[PDB]
């Protein structure tokens, strides 16, 4: 009772609480499970950080602001302190000793105590049960959902005793609630002032975004660290001063370095270095000054923010234990006289402030965040419609070649992300024909660079991938309870650096009308229904789709000919192999094509880049004509394949006996080479 | 040093790196200093003394 117990009314009555916000239906659910006979043990699945601990603290404030009612009033209800129940154990086995002590002390007390156990997941096993089996007592518990499922479910007087409460993290505008209730103390305890849409965007944007933590916790990391960041950097002295303080120690120490002279007509110049040092300490003087002021207005209002909360406490206080004289002496009277003043001191600040910066504002957000994350914050300052528009610029930065690829693709982006098809779908239903290797690898990598922001962002599937129906097993791995949680599942790899996906679906015509009607539930709802069962949500996954049907005349329709007519006359072919279900899926038909003569020679340029690069490090520099590229192109230009055997055909053509020239001593390095035109086996000329 | 230091050069330069990781992962460290085309443009040839023939192949 006494030594190892805590009553609550003394701490309610002390008040080591903070303050809370609206906590209707999982307080009342708590008194409706309290006024049952039996099973009044009510347990809150959850987790700390939607503020369990902070309920019971409401609770408090409505045992203490009297708002509790008719049933749980009068009750005197005594806590347990474990922290308190360790003390005084030398030899082995005191603390059960003062335990049982415990249960000696609140078996005479015989109901009069409500117990609280702060960390329920403290309360060993075999011993909890026979005391309140009897009925010995009286407590309330909390704790985490996965732990309450492996709690209560097994034994059976367990549970038929601790019980089921729904309490859960809030919504977006109630999270902003609990921190307007609580920027009393944030703002009255951190040196710092808070606005409205600073809480309006901390829970709203860590709403959204941020999935994992809790709410108001994480704003609660944003205005505790952040507010801390501005009382702190306002206790620094400013730039101007210290940059001026650099300047004088140096000239300083200059001044130093002239004073110990010994050819004096020499030395005996520093007059001007002296005149100079007096302005200098003059303007730091003034400027030190100016943040001593500040200071002075931070010293009033320093003191203010003291008699404040003391006057704020007096007037709650003065409404709980209810001195007569006291409460219209502070209510007409004291209190607003120092909500006046204060306004005088916001303005006093409003007016000193120039250096130092006391209020908070989201640009600070933007540093404490900036330098949490560090995702480029341009990529916010971009919207979405400029981004779309502007689409062009940057995809022609990077990538060159696909002109009607890179509008008519963004039109479909535009379309997509504008919301002109069903938002029932996924982000882009393409479909796209051409031979590999022209750039569809590197147009997963540039539109994940620009919009995802990655160069590590595509995983790839042609039909023969096709990992099977026991590998979405693989990837959920062993079933729950196996071995195997060293790892369990690599889902958590691959989709631990990518959550997106951008997929390059190969072939789509080639697989079986069973992924027509996979693809076509990939396409339709925006989510598939997988070969386990479970759907999970595509609308957040651009859906490229890409083919290989007709590949010769693809690869000579692309110079000077219009590509219209290759995208209308392969539909031609794609409205006889689909259904016209299929063609009512995607927006339009966008046909990959083998670039022209000259951006040929941008290809195989750009496949020499990595020699001019790594020949330019060991000190060889080609200056490769279009004739030897040229011949590197028609020696390479086999109609098999495209652009792929023309790798091979210049790293096996010139490359190798290039290495044989380079490695053998023909090229002296730091000279510049031009591969020039003999006969048709290019050999590289000093 | 510059003028009287002509055995020991205290200063280092990179190849002397090279040549301790050479010495670490047990990678050929003669692919410089040996002479490499002297053996590598008869490769067909060393590959003749067992498996003869197979121009294409090789």
């Amino acid at each position: 009772l006494k030594k190892y117990t805590i009553d609550l009314t003394e701490r309610a009555e002390q008040g080591k609480l903070d303050p809370v916000i609206g906590r209707d239906e999982e307080i009342r659910r708590t008194i409706q499970v309290l006024q049952r006979r039996t099973k009044n043990n009510p347990v809150l699945i959850g987790e700390p950080g939607v503020g369990k601990t902070a309920i019971v603290e409401g609770l408090a404030q409505r045992i203490i602001n009297g708002e509790v009612p008719e049933g749980l009033k009068g009750r005197r209800v005594l806590a347990l302190d474990m922290g308190a129940l360790v003390a005084g154990a030398k030899y082995r086995g005191e603390f059960e000793e003062r335990l049982k002590g415990v249960l000696n002390d609140l078996a005479k007390q015989e109901g009069n105590v409500i117990l609280f156990i702060d960390a329920l997941h403290t309360m060993a096993g075999n011993m909890l049960k026979p005391a309140l089996a009897r009925g010995e007592l009286h407590c309330v518990g909390a704790t985490t959902l996965d732990e309450y499922r492996q709690y209560i479910e097994k034994d059976a007087a367990l549970e038929r005793r601790f019980q089921k409460v729904f309490v859960a993290e809030p919504s977006v505008e109630d999270t902003i609630a609990i921190l307007r209730g609580l920027k009393e103390r944030y703002e009255l305890h951190h040196h710092v002032q808070i606005t409205d849409p600073a809480i309006v965007a901390a829970a709203t944007l860590s709403h959204r975004y941020i999935a994992d933590r809790q709410l108001p916790d994480k704003a609660i990391d944003l205005i505790d660290e952040a507010a801390s960041s501005i009382r702190m950097q306002i206790d620094s002295k400013p730039e101007e001063l210290d940059r001026l303080d650099r300047r004088i120690i140096q000239l300083k120490l200059e001044q130093q370095a002239l004073m110990k002279e010994s050819d004096e007509a020499s030395k005996k110049r520093l007059d001007m270095l002296n005149e100079e040092l007096s302005d200098k300490e003059r303007q730091y003087s003034e400027l030190e000054e100016e943040w001593k002021a500040e200071k002075a207005s931070l010293s009033g209002t320093q003191t203010i923010k003291a008699e404040l909360e003391q006057a704020k406490i007096a007037i709650e206080q003065a409404r709980r234990v209810g001195d007569l004289a006291r409460m219209s002496e502070l209510q007409y009277g004291k209190i607003p006289e120092l909500e006046k003043q204060l306004e005088a001191a916001t303005q006093l600040e409003g007016k000193t402030m120039r250096l130092l910066r006391n209020k908070v504002t989201d640009a600070e957000i933007a540093e404490v965040l900036a330098r949490w994350t560090g995702i480029p914050v341009s990529r916010m300052m971009e919207s979405e419609r400029e981004k779309l528009l502007r689409m062009e610029q940057e995809l022609h930065h990077r990538v060159i070649g696909q002109n009607e690829a890179v509008d008519a693709v963004s039109n479909a982006i535009r379309r997509s992300r504008a919301g002109l098809a069903d938002p029932n779908r996924p982000i882009g239903s393409f479909l796209f024909l051409g031979p590999t290797g022209v750039g569809k690898t590197e147009l997963c990598k540039a539109l994940a660079n620009f919009m995802f922001d990655s160069d590590e962002a595509m995983v790839r599937i042609d039909m023969s991938e096709f990992m099977e129906k026991h590998s979405v097993s693989r990837l959920v791995g062993a079933p729950p309870g196996y071995v195997g949680y060293e790892e369990g599942g690599y889902l958590t790899e691959a989709v631990r650096r990518r959550p997106y996906s951008v997929i390059l679906l190969d072939a789509v015509e080639k697989a079986h009308p069973d992924v027509f009607n996979i693809l076509l539930q990939v396409l339709d709802d925006g989510r598939l229904t997988d070969g386990q069962g479970r759907t999970v949500d595509f609308r957040n996954t651009v859906v490229i789709m890409t083919s290989n049907l007709g590949v010769r005349e693809t690869e000579r329709k692309s110079i000077g000919l219009i590509h219209q007519d290759n995208s209308t006359d392969a539909m031609e072919e794609i409205k006889k192999i689909f259904r016209p279900e299929f063609i009512n899926r995607i927006d339009e038909v966008v046909v990959f094509h083998p670039l022209g003569e000259q951006h040929i020679a941008s290809i195989a340029q750009i496949q020499l880049k990595r020699l001019y690069k790594r020949l330019e490090e060991r000190g060889y520099e080609i200056h490769i004509s279009d004739e030897a590229l040229k011949l590197l192109s028609e020696n390479g230009y086999d109609p098999v394949y495209g652009a792929r055997p023309l790798k091979r055909a210049i790293q096996q053509q010139i490359e190798n006996p290039l290495a044989q020239q380079i490695l053998s001593g023909e090229l002296v390095p730091g000279k510049v080479i031009r591969l020039e035109v003999n006969e048709d086996r290019i050999v590289a000329v000093q």
